[PDB]
């Protein structure tokens, strides 16, 4: 292979965008216990999980047995870039992934709406057909094109195996990819994109494919 990009670990703010960090006092504390099985885990009633808030290890009553630290720990299932025939480069998981498990964080440059329009405009002028913009809110957009991680390679599907979720982590809203089903080793990882009047024909191959991305 793909053209170059900078492989980065965390989002990078651009221009007027600033990252909002919580004071420790502002991070919510859940009611989970060190003596629960799988504290703050997928099965649990964790109040932080419910609201898509990541626990902070200095706040959580389960301390370091807390299973709600996925963004901060940066443990992603090992993945691999693949070449497809009609959807460019994509991404496959090397190993099996369980339903609801954290797959990756969608990282990139954090830009505002005006910057995003400017990049889309420049891209169209240079006949670029690959876009990597994901809306966090109307005026906060992650562009994983110049800089990102492997999540930038996940193609669109009309019947995806992953979905995006917006999580609050230490006071900042971040975007994670999570498995919608049990995914076997070797499967291409996809999500349903959301995303001007530009449409790209879809080659996802799903039975419910609309024909366009998204
Ligand atoms: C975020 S990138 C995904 C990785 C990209 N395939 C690459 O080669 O770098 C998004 C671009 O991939 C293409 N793409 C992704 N899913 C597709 C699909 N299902 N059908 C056709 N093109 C797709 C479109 O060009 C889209 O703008
Ligand atoms: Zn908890
Ligand atoms: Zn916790
Ligand atoms: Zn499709």
């Amino acid at each position: 292979k793909p053209p170059p990009y900078k492989h980065i670990k965390a989002n990078k703010v651009i221009g007027k965008v600033q990252i909002q960090v919580a004071d420790l006092s502002e991070i919510p504390r859940c009611n989970c216990k060190p003596a629960d099985e799988n504290p703050c885990g997928l099965e649990s009633e964790c109040l932080n999980r419910m609201l898509q808030y990541e626990c902070h290890p200095q706040v959580c009553p389960a301390g370091d047995r807390c299973q709600n630290q996925c963004f901060t720990k940066r443990l992603y299932p090992d993945a691999e870039i693949i070449k497809t025939e009609r959807r460019g480069w994509g991404l496959r998981t090397k190993r099996s992934i369980k339903k609801g498990e954290f797959v990756n964080e969608y990282v990139g440059e954090l830009i505002d709406e005006e910057e995003c329009r400017l990049r889309i405009k420049r891209a169209h002028e240079n006949s670029v057909t690959n876009f990597y913009m994901l809306t966090v809110t109307k005026d906060r957009i992650i562009d994983a094109g110049p800089k990102g991680n492997y999540s930038r390679f996940m193609n669109h599907s009309c019947n995806p195996n992953c979905e995006t979720q917006k999580w609050t982590v230490n006071g900042d809203v971040r975007v994670g990819l999570f498995a919608l089903c049990d995914i076997p080793a070797g499967m291409e990882l996809t999500f349903n994109y959301n995303l001007g009047n530009g449409r790209t024909e879809c080659h996802c191959g799903a039975d419910n494919c609309s024909g366009f991305l998204g």
